[PDB]
């Protein structure tokens, strides 16, 4: 019941959009949970971003890539929405600095760059499978796993997934706490989220987010937020299937955020 409000508020978005909604809150601080269609699946869309960087940190780790190393950045890589790479055409680029560029700008050439040096979405997935998330999985790389058609299977997960496997990442122990910290600042220091979660943020709390948008009215975000009093909370929100314009989706996002801060706030 503590939820009540949050399932009554994602209800009426479902009803006045026509979509399908998923989401998952997760409190770390007394193991508690809920979703409403927490097990449905929605397309990844760019919040499988955090994911790939994740791989990147973790496959230096093991030493099986050196982070610090330069890509080549050429004309005929670049793809649609690539802001920081696209400036950069005819230079090199450290792999370090390719996952800030696309978990800071959501850069997707920046991203294919990282997919290319972490075994490409097969080895993302495997990665995955490895951590125990058996859901979420990446077939393709920009711009095409933004298709979000009903019943794909490719580039997908679900708000449960997506949430369990953020929790491990930045508390478990699969990164180091270096790692973890660089992790969770690449998300801290996203740029491209203002008008999301961030806008009802309650005062004093803190975030660490990743967003995605794509066909079919495709529209998430993963994240986590904290306070001095209060342990970490991993939230998960997708919207699919949906013809909302934007500002819609965006206030969906913004009304259910709303009300999930509220149940810790009040």
């Amino acid at each position: 019941s503590k939820f009540q409000q949050v399932e009554q508020d994602v209800k009426a978005i479902e009803v006045s959009l026509s979509a399908r909604i998923g989401v998952s809150v997760l409190d770390t601080q007394n193991g508690e949970y809920w979703d409403y269609n927490g097990n449905q699946r929605f397309p990844l869309t760019s919040t499988f971003k955090t994911i790939a960087c994740a791989k990147l940190l973790y496959d230096a780790e093991q030493g099986k890539v050196n982070p610090n190393s330069t890509v080549e950045i050429k004309k005929a890589d670049l793809v649609t929405y690539s802001p920081v790479i696209e400036k950069q055409v005819g230079q090199a680029i450290t792999l370090d600095d390719a996952c800030f560029a696309t978990m800071t700008t959501s850069d997707n050439t920046a991203a294919n760059i990282i997919l290319s040096a972490v075994g490409g979405p097969k080895g993302v997935t495997d990665f995955l499978r490895q951590i125990g998330d058996k859901e979420t999985r990446l077939d393709r790389i920009e711009p095409d796993l933004n298709e979000g058609k009903l019943g794909d299977l490719r580039d997908t997960t679900t708000p449960k997934a997506i949430a369990s496997t953020l929790n491990k990442f930045l508390f478990g122990s699969a990164l180091s706490e270096m790692n973890q910290k660089k992790l969770e600042s690449w998300m801290v220091n996203n740029q491209v989220t203002g008008n999301l979660l961030r806008s009802v943020l309650p005062a004093g709390w803190n975030i660490a987010d990743r967003s995605g948008a794509g066909g079919f009215g495709a529209r998430s975000i993963t994240a986590v937020v904290w306070s001095e009093h209060q342990a970490p909370i991993i939230v998960s929100i997708y919207l699919a299937q949906t013809q909302a314009s934007m500002e819609e989706r965006n206030d969906a996002i913004v009304k259910i955020g709303h009300s999930i801060f509220d149940v810790y706030t009040s």
